[PDB]
C-alpha cells in the first residue's frame, strides 16, 4: 500500500537521500542511496573508515557469486567490485523479495561520504548504461520481471535532516498539489529529457535550445547541483550576478569553492532570481515550465550566520537536473509510457513572495531542433 512507503527516504543536508534496503538470507539491513543517474546496484561490502557496516556475503545463504569484477565511475568517484546475485527487500516498499544482482564493492575512491548514513548505491536508470554491459539486469527491472510491481516509481525528495518518499510501483496523490506535467524520455538510458528554454527572472536566455542539452539532458537524483554545460552556466551566472550585484560575492562563491554568509534570518532571498526550465511536453508544440526558487540552489552549509553554497555548477557531460531540481518536485519515472512527471511537492520550501511551480501549457516551436544529436 502506498501510506507505506510515504517518508521512506532520509539523509543528511548535502549528503544524499537514502532508502533502507535487506540484502540476503538472513535479511542484512543497509541504507542505500537513491541514484536515478546509474543503473548498478552495489554496497560496502569490505571495511572502510566511512562505513559503520557492509554487507556480508559470508553471512548470506542465498548469496550466489557471478565470478566477474565490475568497475563503476562516476562524475564525483568509482569504486570496484565483484558481482554476484542475492535476495532483496525493501522494508518500506512493496512486500516482496527478488533476486538481484549485486556489486559488493572492496574498493572505492571519493565514493562514499563520511556521516551520511548510506553504505551503497540503488542505480535506477536503464541496462544500456549499466556496468560492465547490458545484461547486468538493473534492480529495478528485475523487480518488475519478478513481481507485480508497476513499471513506474516516483520520487518526493523534502530538502532544507532531509526527507521524502520513494513510492515504487505508483503515484501518490496527497503528495503533490496541481495537475503533473510529462515530459518524454527522449531514450532509455539515463532518464533522459529535452529542455526546449531557459528564463531567469522571466527574461528568456535566449540562446539556441541545442546549448541546453549539449550534450544530453538527464534527472539524476544522485547530484546535488543543477549541472550547466560550459556556455549555458556562463549565461546563466551572468544573470544571476546582475540581478544580485547590489551585494559582494568572491568570484570563488560563483565556482561553490566558498560560502556566503548572513547574520542569522536576514538572508536577502528577493535579490536571487528564479529558475525556469521549460521541458517538452506531450503532445506537438506542447512544452510546460518548473520553477525552482534560490533556496533550491543556495544551499545552506552548517556562529550565528545563514551560510550557503552555490549549487548551480558547470559541466562537460550536458545538463543535469540534480536535487537542486527534484526538491521542488513530485517526480514520476513512468517508465512504462517513457515519460517523466513533474508536480509542484506538498514539502515544497516556502519564500514568501515566490513560489516554485509547475506550469501549461506553452506553445514552443521545433522542439525538434533541442535534441544534440
Ligand atoms: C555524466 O552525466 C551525468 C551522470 O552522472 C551520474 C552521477 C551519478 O548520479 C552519481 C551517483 O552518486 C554518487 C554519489 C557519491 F557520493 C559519489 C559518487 F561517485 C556517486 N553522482 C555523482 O557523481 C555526483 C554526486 C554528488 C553528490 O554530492 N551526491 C550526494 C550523495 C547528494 C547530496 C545531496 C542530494 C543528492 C545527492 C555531486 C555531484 N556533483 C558533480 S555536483 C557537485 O553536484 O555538481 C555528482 C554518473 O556519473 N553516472 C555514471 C556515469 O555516467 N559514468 C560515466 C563517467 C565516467 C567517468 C567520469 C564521469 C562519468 C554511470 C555509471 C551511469
Amino acid at each position: 500500500s502506498f501510506v507505506e512507503m510515504v517518508d521512506n527516504l532520509r539523509g543528511k543536508s548535502g549528503q544524499g537521500y537514502y532508502v533502507e534496503m535487506t540484502v540476503g538470507s538472513p535479511p542484512q539491513t543497509l541504507n542505500i542511496l537513491v541514484d536515478t543517474g546509474s543503473s548498478n546496484f552495489a554496497v560496502g561490502a569490505a571495511p572502510h573508515p566511512f562505513l559503520h557496516r557492509y554487507y556480508q556475503r559470508q553471512l548470506s545463504s542465498t548469496y550466489r557469486d557471478l565470478r566477474k569484477g565490475v568497475y563503476v565511475p562516476y562524475t564525483q568517484g568509482k569504486w570496484e567490485g565483484e558481482l554476484g546475485t542475492d535476495l532483496v527487500s525493501i522494508p518500506h516498499g512493496p512486500n516482496v523479495t527478488v533476486r538481484a544482482n549485486i556489486a559488493a564493492i572492496t574498493e572505492s575512491d571519493k565514493f562514499f561520504i563520511n556521516g551520511s548514513n548510506w553504505e551503497g548505491i540503488l542505480g535506477l536508470a536503464y541496462a544500456e548504461i549499466a556496468r560492465p554491459d547490458d545484461s547486468l539486469e538493473p534492480f529495478f527491472d528485475s523487480l518488475v520481471k519478478q513481481t507485480h510491481v508497476p513499471n513506474l516509481f516516483s520520487l518526493q525528495l523534502c530538502g532544507a535532516s532531509v526527507g521524502g518518499s520513494m513510492i515504487i510501483g505508483g503515484i501518490d496523490h496527497s503528495l503533490y498539489t496541481g495537475s503533473l506535467w510529462y515530459t518524454p524520455i527522449r531514450r532509455e538510458w539515463y532518464y533522459e529529457v529535452i529542455i526546449v528554454r531557459v528564463e531567469i527572472n522571466g527574461q528568456d536566455l535566449k540562446m539556441d535550445c541545442k546549448e541546453y542539452n549539449y550534450d544530453k539532458s538527464i534527472v539524476d537524483s544522485g547530484t546535488t547541483n543543477l549541472r550547466l554545460p560550459k556556455k549555458v552556466f556562463e549565461a546563466a551566472v551572468k544573470s544571476i550576478k546582475a540581478a544580485s550585484s547590489t551585494e559582494k560575492f568572491p568570484d570563488g562563491f560563483w565556482l561553490g569553492e566558498q560560502l556566503v554568509c548572513w547574520q542569522a534570518g536576514t538572508t536577502p532571498w528577493n535579490i536571487f532570481p528564479v529558475i525556469s526550465l521549460y521541458l517538452m511536453g506531450e503532445v506537438t508544440n506542447q512544452s510546460f515550465r518548473i520553477t525552482i526558487l534560490p533556496q533550491q540552489y543556495l544551499r545552506p552549509v552548517e556562529s550565528q550566520d545563514d551560510c550557503y553554497k552555490f549549487a548551480i555548477s558547470q559541466s562537460s557531460t550536458g545538463t543535469v537536473m540534480g536535487a537542486v531540481i527534484m526538491e521542488g518536485f513530485y517526480v514520476v519515472f513512468d517508465r512504462a509510457r517513457k515519460r517523466i512527471g513533474f508536480a509542484v511537492s506538498a514539502c515544497h520550501v516556502h519564500d514568501e513572495f515566490r513560489t516554485a511551480a509547475v506550469e501549461g501549457p506553452f506553445v514552443t516551436l521545433d522542439m525538434e531542433d533541442c535534441g544534440y544529436n
